[PDB]
Formats: structure tokens, C-alpha cells, sequence
């Protein structure tokens, strides 16, 4: 099933809640939460405390993206904090993607698993597989760090080798995800979508939302 | 000159706006913006893009303190987001501070160093003395990382040091300040507040603000 959700790092930080209320009142299914510590990616962003807050004010899922070097850690804070999903990077879980992905499943959140671009995505594959695996991969679509980047079309290829292997997994993709970018991910068999900008940045986010699910419902 | 400088690590981080424009109505000077990586300290909290929509809705002083692994590479997006005051940790800053506190200033923000309760208060005098100086020391009176924890009178002896050498300085404590804990600080000779919990959590927060500076000021 469709789900579009809107990358907060994209929205005014400052009033959260108020951005969080219109994205849902608007037609958003999840709202993307991008947590980065400034080690795995050169940026910082936002960490469980912020979580915590915003959840004290809304109900909506809250798709948590972990470009952190110790994802572990986050495990308990993020729970207490109310996340929904926890998507976690490949790069930084390769001695303990087991365990990982059952402690979060442990805490009630969805786990879900990430991969930069020069990931090759044969590497999520066990993770798909297991006993008790991830119920979501994300392909992102850019250098992961910075919102307003260029889609980068080659990664569509790892989307479509995980639709045709697993046909209900959740697929998500996140980078320069918009109207000129959401046909090619759609027919390469993404379903779930983080924007940004595109969202944001647009005169009328409600009709952005509405386009953005039409094109996967199209697929 | 007293500075009464609330931490919004204390208050609704998804009402930022709302909640900064409250501090500063009810008399803050500066607001005061913990950004933790989770490498430096255990907790990840905001960053630069948090600063910058913050910016955008308010002219307040923002008086940013860096408890990360990696400052110098804070300095230009936390300068385009829009801090005032840009504190360092000496605990990382080393063989680079000289630079660090030239391109902080250069970029049009007061620089500032923090030490942790293990640190001797002697490491930051060359700071102080420098031809192009440091303008505030930070002397954390807990163990950084989280609000509410037990306020450390032994950290005073820092305080008064700084004080006896440097009349003038801004000294800034943070870590259990409330009005139970700032007539020992005060009298130490710190003269900037940094408070979290002993303002957000208070009936009267503005009356909290008020005796804040009360105390400084009758020191």
C-alpha cells in the first residue's frame, strides 16, 4: 500500500507540532523523522528528545531514519520516546543486525533497514529473510546528509530487484523524491515515499501528497 | 553584566518558537541552544538546522554550545543558521583552538569555551589571554549529556578562579542552577544562567527568571 511521508528535516523545526498537524490534515500517511549524529553523515539534525516532544502532541506515525554510527543505542530512547519505525543503516549494523532488528521489534517499533548509495543491495537480502527480519528498506536516492539533492535514477535498479524477490515488502525511497521523480520509482516498484522540498517547498503540499500516492496507486 | 539564559534542552521541542518567545517575554537574555552529538556526550539532541528555522522566528541572542566530537566543522552552518554565541569544549578543541576561536569570530559569532567537571580550570586561561580571546567560559556544573541532574558546588572553585583573574568575563554555569543553587554560584562570580528544568518546570517561570538575576545582580 501507498505511504507518503513528508521529511520533517524539511519543515520549520521551530514549529513542529504545527507542521506535523497540517502534513497529516493534508493527506501525509507517516511523517519522516531523520535523525543524524554528525559521524555517519556529515550533518546533525534531531535526536530522541525531539522525538519525545512531538509526540506528546500528535498520534501520527513517526518514521524514524537512523544515519547514526551506534544504532543500538537509540533503541531504548526512540522507544520511550514514542517512534514508530526505526530504520536503521546496513553500513554500521553488520555484527549485530540480528539482535538489533529484535530489540526493536522487542519495543513495538516497525524495523527497517537502510543502504547508502554505493551499497550494493544483495546486502539486505538475509536481513529480508530472517527469522525475525525487517519489515521495510529504504533505498536512498541521494548521498544520505542533505535534503535538495539530485535523484540519482541508478539506485531504482535495487528498488526493482527487492519488489520483484519480496512483492509486499515496504519500499521506501528517500532523496529528491517529487512530481518529475515519483513515475520512474513508482514503476520500479517503490511504495513508500519520503519528500522533502518537493512537499514543502510546494505551492499547494496537499496536491503534491495527492500526485505522489496517485502515482504509486497508478503502479 | 548578569545573563539569564534558559535551556531549551528543557523545554517542548516542538513548539520552539512559541516556547523561545515565552523565555524572552518573560525576561531571558539569551536562549540557550544545547547541540549534542552523541559521540561527545551520550545524547543526541539538535543541530544547525534546528538553529536556523529557530533563527527565522526569533532575534534573540542564541547562545549555542557544542558538545560534539568535531566543533570546527559546526562553525559555517551554525554561522548561516544564525548563532550568536558559539561555545566549544576544550576537551576537543586541542592545537586548534587558536583557529577555532578566528573562525568563529570571523564569521560573526562570540566565542566561547566549555569545560567538563574532570577539566582543571587552568586549561582555559591562554584562551582568556589570547590576542584574539575567547569571550565567555562555560563551567558545567553536572556532567553534560542531561537536564535535571544534581547541581556541583565543588565546580565553584572554577568559577571563582575565572573571577579573581578575569573581572570582566562572562561566566556562564550550566548543569542544577535554580534558586536554590544560585546564591552560591553568584557569589562564586558567575554571572551567566544557564537553567533548564528549575524554569520550564516552575509554576512561576518568570519569577524564576527574576531571581536568577536578582541573585547575580546583589553579588
Amino acid at each position: 500500500a501507498a505511504k507518503i511521508a513528508p521529511s520533517m528535516l524539511s519543515s520549520d523545526f521551530a514549529n513542529l507540532a504545527a507542521e506535523a498537524d497540517r502534513m497529516v490534515r493534508l493527506g501525509a500517511d507517516w511523517l519522516h523523522m531523520d535523525i543524524m549524529d554528525g559521524h555517519f553523515v556529515p550533518n546533525l539534525t534531531i535526536g530522541a528528545p525531539v522525538i519525545q516532544s512531538l509526540r506528546k502532541h500528535t498520534k501520527a506515525y513517526l518514521d524514524c531514519h537512523l544515519m547514526v554510527t551506534n544504532p543500538s543505542d537509540y533503541v531504548e530512547p526512540l522507544a520511550k520516546a514514542g517512534a514508530s519505525g526505526f530504520t536503521f543503516h546496513i553500513e554500521v549494523s553488520r555484527d549485530n543486525w540480528q539482535e538489533l532488528i529484535q530489540s526493536i521489534k522487542a519495543k513495538g517499533m516497525r524495523p527497517g533497514v537502510s543502504l547508502r548509495p554505493g551499497t550494493p543491495v544483495e546486502e539486505v537480502f538475509p536481513l529480508v529473510e530472517a527469522e525475525n527480519p525487517v519489515e521495510l528498506v529504504l533505498v536512498m536516492t541521494v548521498e544520505p546528509g542533505f535534503g535538495g539533492q539530485k535523484f540519482m535514477p541508478e539506485m531504482m535498479e535495487k528498488v526493482r530487484a527487492l519488489r520483484k524477490k519480496y512483492p509486499s515488502l515496504d519500499i521506501e525511497v528517500d532523496g529528491g523524491l517529487g512530481p518529475s521523480t515519483i513515475d520512474v520509482a513508482a514503476s520500479a516498484g517503490a511504495n513508500c515515499i519520503v519528500a522533502g522540498s518537493s512537499i514543502f517547498g510546494a505551492a499547494e503540499p496537499g496536491e503534491v501528497i495527492s500526485a505522489l500516492r496517485k502515482s504509486v496507486e497508478g503502479s
